[PDB]
């Protein structure tokens, strides 16, 4: 059992969703990647980190698989800031691909108060995903007491 | 100026350093590199001419060998973050010249491996950010 569950929406980039892997297998969560991915899906992992990945052709696919659990999606195009939210057990994180990000019928069918943007200082660039991933499931861990369950 | 300085010890992987410049840029955090490397943003031949030059500030060397959780300690303006390379980690004379507790792990699950080096400056530094209200400055 899983404290979150991490969703990759057409990620491109392999490095990404490697660093992706160990932060959810140091932070209990499970990782799911939403086809088609930009790489084949084969770096320094183990296999209790590596097996675990699923993949599915479609965002409702997984969704479905997972029982429909709170879902919420980072995006810059977010109303809210990702710390204001009270997380819990089983909540998922859906982050949008590298170069795109989510489309819009998939952030517009979360609530408003689902889409959630990390604070970013204007001109700036983009932050790398895996580190998007990493504050959002260590803010939503640490609301949890880091606990290992 | 800058919120935060950002220490990285021997760094090894580049595509770690495009990553950390982004999240620098974006927390309004100074970027500092200890020579040598592997491949707001300065170089220092050894670590305390990067500490003379920032003007001593607060120091903090992020570790699995750490005493402390990273999210108990209160956090200020110009704190100092100090992290240990990807293939060795931080020498273990340069580690133990900061105070016990102001050595800090983040939370690991038994038998794992550490997160990516950029992964943990930036779950470091944003969790130091909260706690400033993410004060853009």
């Amino acid at each position: 059992s899983h404290m979150f569950h991490v969703i990759l929406f057409q990620p491109e980039i392999p490095p990404n969703t490697g660093n992706i892997i160990r932060l959810c297998a140091n932070a209990g969560c499970s990782l799911h990647l939403i086809e088609p991915l930009g790489f084949e899906l084969d770096a320094g992992l183990d296999y209790h980190e590596y097996a675990s990945v699923r993949r599915y052709p479609y965002l409702q696919s997984c969704l479905e698989a997972l029982g429909q659990p709170r879902l919420f999606a980072f995006t810059t195009k977010g109303s809210r800031a990702f710390h204001e939210v009270a997380y819990q057990r089983g909540d998922a994180f859906l982050f949008g691909p590298e170069s795109r990000g989510l489309p819009e019928d998939v952030r517009n069918a979360l609530p408003t108060d689902r889409r959630l943007r990390l604070p970013m200082r204007e001109g700036c660039r983009s932050l790398n995903l895996s580190n998007t991933v990493a504050v959002t499931v260590y803010e939503a861990w640490r609301q949890l007491g880091f606990a290992m369950d």
